[PDB]
């Protein structure tokens, strides 16, 4: 009974770091399933936004479980373990007719007196720190 003509927008959850539970590598099989949403008849549309939650999961869970553990396509030289799960999400619609808008919401998105601006303020010291070096 969910019929609307124009869509435009939908939003589903893609989890960031559940990518190792499976007995046949259940990530794959997300991101397989993926395929029949955004290239189906009445749900093309302009775009779909698609939000990926718990990136906070990824230093805790990229140690003792490195990204290559399941996927045999991972060859970079960590963040980059989200963004080859945002390029292998990506690279699925075989047409331009649908751009892809990506969000990636963190744990530290729901509080903003200087907050996220304290996390800036910390990496700058850091990016501030290594321009030194042992004169």
């Amino acid at each position: 009974i969910h019929c609307f003509e124009n869509v435009t927008s939908i939003m589903f959850l893609v989890a960031l770091s559940e990518y190792d539970q499976v007995l046949e590598n259940r990530m794959e099989e997300s991101k397989a399933l993926f395929r029949t949403i955004i290239t189906y008849p009445w749900f093309q549309n302009s775009s779909v936004i698609l939000f990926l939650n718990k990136k906070d999961l990824l230093e805790e869970k990229i140690m003792y479980s490195h990204l290559v553990d399941y996927f045999p396509e991972y060859d970079g030289p960590a963040q980059a373990a989200r963004e080859f799960i945002l390029k292998m999400f990506v690279d699925l619609n075989p047409d331009s007719d649908k751009i892809i808008y990506s969000h990636f919401t963190c744990a530290t998105d729901t509080e903003n007196i200087r907050f996220v601006f304290a996390a800036v303020k910390d990496t700058i010291l850091q990016l501030n720190l290594k321009e030194y070096n042992l004169v």
